[PDB]
């Protein structure tokens, strides 16, 4: 048997992912349709032999997070439990603390998974070569681009016993095409050298990149296994689309159901578009490519959804273009109102993508982005909201073009 | 029998020009080391004759609203209530729809002020000029630029006999350089054109006072104006909140000479006027320039240079920090050798009587360089330079950003 | 041109519901499937001339307010609008505040109507008889039993015109047998004398019953309107049980699809027993008499509901027997455990009822009602809850018997 | 170098005797005008060597909790800092899944406190008693009645060498007067035997009276340090009132200037009695033995005060009898209004006896005992409450005998 640890942050790692994150935690926020976490929780489950799934972060439990926990804990037929660390402990010094907890009941391996990821979870053929292998690190690495690859960790290994020889969290000079995943396969042995960081760390808080990876690389501990499924970050509030659509598009294969069909008497529909049943949607309305309608979502005649996640209880009115954009919880978009973002991808095989820097700005200029339109805000009719960032909670009347409204 | 009327705003009508703050209410922040509210308290008690004092807006009763409330009614042994709207009534709709709360009593006359102004506020003079004269709404009025007068609203008078002819409430040209303050005296009369405006409409209640009652009633010999020479500024921007602190620690000279700080050469190095809590820990290395106001609780290291800033309660600024024009917010941790720096909002020294433009955060698609808001609990490493920039609340900063909005 | 006016109280006032007031508003607890109001806002949206329904009350307005606000306004068609009073200004005093908002419009009447009382709301029979007539004031009147009338605001009328001669709020003695049903109303010149009550504050906050209907009654402007429909108070947690009785017993004639039908494939079903649709029920279960089953509700195999209410998210395993109870929101009941009350309906008419106090203890003992059980109450298997009230957020290990666990 | 760990419950753990409080956490309440683990604070940062005091508790971290740190950091120069476990984990799970913070910097020896006892805490008794031998528990016995005994935990010593050779920790009949009193003092060595505990459930949660004291008992780890000092638990609300007066009549020998002498120009003061120098207290009150006064109380003239606490904000009127009760903080008393409890002490007529703790509920019959006022209970002029228990925000409007008023 195994289980997986799933590094949820807490509320100083959601910073990032502001506007969205106001109203629900940063791992709960709906990637084509699910939360973030149950794109995880989902692949877990379908390994054989996983008994536990830990959830490591310092959240508070509040109504979202414990109400996820006991959906997850229905829906995937396994105990799904939270474990609350005491203070912000980094990536691996959650993982030592609560290593009596991890090890109960002897797992043979056990997955760590950060929260922020995109990705086909290749489990089965990781532990594939874990049991083929037996040591105590494996990793997940995807090739990357030579320009995109500084801003990940770059993995120096050796291509035929495939060992990490060099590991740099950010290099300010080229390293390597590989970047680490963030999804990693621990056997039991992999918590005695953690214990020896903390007890370094004695003359608590252990980054498992920077700590662990990058001191044991060369040394015999730490092996990479390569895949070129899809993989992204989730780090602003912004790369919550690419994501949806990287997952709209696997939906292809894992789940075609979810994946809304043209039906002539209904919505025209184009690309992969996920519609919620508990959403109405008007059959003048074409639904474009790489969308996603949350539940409640009333979708009036004309409109046109392009490239967007419409997330729960949200209103367009009629004729509105909602390109590119993330509609919040509650917002009302007014008639022939258009929400125009600009297409920005992570993707660390583009070589025009941006670092995902967190200043959004150059000097002076909002660079363009997607449209984050905050929960509960009002977009009057026939107005424009381009490239901009709405804050909660605010009704406007007047067009707006590469600026926060706070 | 008196009293006053506070117009204070609500949760979106604050619409905060480059942000003051977050999380506490506007009236509620603190101008030159006291709440922007009670500057307004405090010249409305000192009117011989003034009962109660009324403070009508849309806020929801927080726990600090209602905690100021009882400071304010412990510290001047007046009344002080919070009228709460149903909506946003607009700037007369709230006169009219506690007009009963308001002339409950029948006091001879109220003034109504705008809760974000920062005024010299001579309620004696205008109370004088009022029982020479006793007219319906008597307004305060001070003196603008040419090319800033177009921001307020302007008023052709008559200056013989000081009335009001016309009005208009923000114009595209140029009708006048007076402008009205934002402070009035109403008769008990006053709330009956007010009706009127009402009855126009029912043939809920929303009542804008300058656009309905001044715009359309000028010329009528309702109106009338005091014309005054003191300090006045509207408080809408960050740095107009930086620019009524200074005014208002160069008006404590006089009124308040408690609350400046001297120099105690035991003690921390002052320049111009600062105003310190006493509460507030303040090593003897740190020289805190002009127009510094430190909230309670604040612990300042030694060689902080702080010049030009507002560090509210809780703050914590460490050793060998500069903050030059910035609002330090409440619970903000700013470490060693870390710059946090502003761009002033300075008016045209070239020119008589040039009031203050408020930066809007945005020119025309650009960032525009103003002070440097860290919101509560933000935290900012150390060896780090913040400039420009507005850090959102509960944010830990880890590398140096220039005009940004960080979220 | 009518309109309505719904005093709903405000937190002060819900006190007395407080093991179910902790979560939701009282105006918003759900009696025979819908909120309390609603009732309330439907009945008025079927009144021809009904253009505006306003709610006077001081709830702040969170989030299920204004959810409940903006739905109502979609379901009904209707203006719902919500006027929260600066102070808590008494029965009529909010009405004399609100004025210029109520007479807006210039409407020929408006009914006033508090949130407590569960009624059939015959407002088309008031109407007739305030059109015959037209004075300031018509009351709804109903016969109460002899005994029970000293606990209600008593009447004193005479039998041709239906005038009102005398109003006492709580008699000692036998004064009248026609109680006061809360359901007024109001022509245009019945502020005219509020005015009045206000002006003798002065030289703010106005009782309608003590200070409007006590000293009017005999002037020649109040008048009864006698009604044989269904009525009730609900001040108690546990009238909310009575109240979802006489609203099920109503549901035959007023919107029988929200009962439930015998049917080999689901339960089977003795009484009028409201199930949500998206309440999963097993086939074993038994949902006798008077039982309300909300959204999200499971009902195991074999659970015996009886003269119950269940809330939203409420779990009952196999095997339960839930008897005169009211299980709160999210709360488990493990199996073969029984939640047992006894009746305790206001029932003016009936001589043998209790006379509705806030004391709830007789001698020292809990004298025996409803079995509240709180928000997310965790009952374990095989246990007796018996004449209780559980506080929310309370996981038992123990069977308990007339008594209040904080 | 030592350090102090107190075992804080959490909120489901301490609720159940009687609420104090209902707001804040049960370990902050004012016994006697301080915090109740102030007083733990106090006397460990009172010994030499002291370090570090952890607080080991599963409550959520608030403004309450966090400012009490932030206050007593700052008071007592020692760094306090709150451990949240993830879980309920029992006394001796806490204490091990904290195990590489309480042993870090190398402590000789760790005090382990029970949050809810009222004590002189002999800790350097204790340490002069554990530096002369050296073993790996030491526990605090004190001497109980032989029917109270059943209701702690029970240690059977050796009269010479002083080590327990039995301990049960709730007895039926009579096994030894020596009870266990939640004050111990581990050695580093001490977590050895708990984890062998952890590996046993294996086949988290450690009970440290059920699994490592009553099970080491008699193979020479657990000893006994017998005393004589003050003593109780502070379970319930009568509980609470009696430890304020055990610390109120140690206050004379340790605190002296907390206690309040007359002062002619100021209120009549009989016996004990703690008044906060921001409360105003007007001379015509007569404040009798063992009141505690909190911070902005108002007290105004000819109150009445006996063996009461009054928290922080309490306005009590002209001519009030406060006697036996707790009055919550905000809370308002009327005019001639009296609030009454009956206490049930200790026994007269036994040297040995302790404080027996009541359980709300006995017999099937509400037990009259402290009047609990909860936080912003209005209570009017000229009305009596009587052994009742007001939970918070209630305007009550008319006299209560032997309830709780919901
Ligand atoms: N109760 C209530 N108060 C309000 C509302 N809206 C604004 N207020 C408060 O009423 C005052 C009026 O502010 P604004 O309506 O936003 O206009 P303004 O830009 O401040 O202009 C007014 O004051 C200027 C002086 O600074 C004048 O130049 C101008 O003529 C006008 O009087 C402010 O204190 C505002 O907070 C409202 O809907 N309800
Ligand atoms: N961290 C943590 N602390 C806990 C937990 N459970 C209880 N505590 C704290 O541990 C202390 C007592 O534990 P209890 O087990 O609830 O106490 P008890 O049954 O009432 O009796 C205890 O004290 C008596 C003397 O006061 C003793 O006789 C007895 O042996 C025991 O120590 C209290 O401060 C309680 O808040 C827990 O799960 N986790
Ligand atoms: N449980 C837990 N998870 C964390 C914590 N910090 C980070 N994580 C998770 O692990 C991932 C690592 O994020 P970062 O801490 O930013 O580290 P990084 O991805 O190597 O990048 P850098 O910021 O350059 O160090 C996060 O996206 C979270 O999913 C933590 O303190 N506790
Ligand atoms: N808006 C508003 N509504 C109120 C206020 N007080 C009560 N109400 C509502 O109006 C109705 C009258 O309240 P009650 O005074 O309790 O009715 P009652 O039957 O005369 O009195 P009791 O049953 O003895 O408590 C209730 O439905 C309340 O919800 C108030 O101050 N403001």
């Amino acid at each position: 048997m195994l289980k997986a640890v799933i590094l949820i942050g807490g509320p100083q790692k959601g910073t990032r992912f502001r506007p969205l994150s106001f109203e629900v935690p940063k791992p709960l926020f709906p990637v084509a349709g699910v939360p973030m976490i149950q794109h995880h929780i989902e692949a877990c489950a379908q390994v054989p032999g996983m008994q536990e799934i830990l959830l490591i972060g310092f959240y508070q439990p509040d109504e979202p997070l414990t109400q996820f926990l006991e959906a997850a804990q229905q829906e995937f037929n396994l105990p799904v439990r939270y474990l609350q660390e005491f203070a912000p402990l980094g990536t691996g010094g959650g993982l030592y603390h609560f290593r009596d907890q991890i090890l109960a009941g002897s797992p043979e391996a056990f997955f760590v998974l950060n929260a922020d990821v995109c990705s086909d979870f290749p489990l089965s053929a990781m532990l594939e070569a874990h049991r083929r292998q037996r040591h105590p690190f494996l990793l997940l690495g995807t090739t990357a681009n030579r320009t995109q690859s500084l801003n990940y960790g770059c993995i120096v290994e050796n291509p035929q016993t495939h060992e990490v020889l060099h590991y740099v969290e950010k290099p300010s000079t080229f390293i390597s095409d590989i970047i680490n995943c963030g999804i990693y396969l621990f056997s039991p042995e992999a918590l005695k050298p953690l214990r020896d960081v903390f007890q370094r760390n004695q003359q608590g808080t252990i980054r498992l990149e920077q700590d662990v990876f990058s001191a044991l690389a060369g040394q015999g501990q730490i092996y990479v296994h390569l895949t070129d499924g899809i993989w992204s970050q989730i780090k602003s509030a912004g790369s919550a689309l690419y994501a949806s659509r990287l997952y709209l598009s696997r939906y292809q294969d894992t789940h075609p159901e979810r994946l809304a069909k043209h039906t002539p008497g209904g919505p025209w529909i184009r690309g992969n578009v996920y519609i919620h049943p508990t959403a109405k949607v008007a059959p003048s309305a074409v639904l474009g490519p790489n969308v996603s309608i949350g539940k409640g979502v009333t979708v009036g005649e004309g409109v046109r959804l392009r490239e967007s996640i419409v997330l729960h209880g949200a209103t367009l009115q009629e004729h509105t273009c909602v390109l590119h954009s993330i509609v919040g919880w509650g917002s009302t978009v007014g008639r022939w109102a258009r929400v125009e973002g600009t297409p920005s991808d992570p993707n660390p095989n583009d070589p025009r993508a941006r670092m995902d820097s967190e200043s959004l700005f150059k000097d002076g200029k909002l660079l363009p982005a997607i449209t984050i339109l905050g929960c509960r805000v009002r977009i009057p009719a026939e107005v424009l909201i381009l490239n901009s960032i709405v804050l909660p909670h605010k009704e406007l009347s007047r067009s707006f073009t590469n600026q926060i409204i706070l």
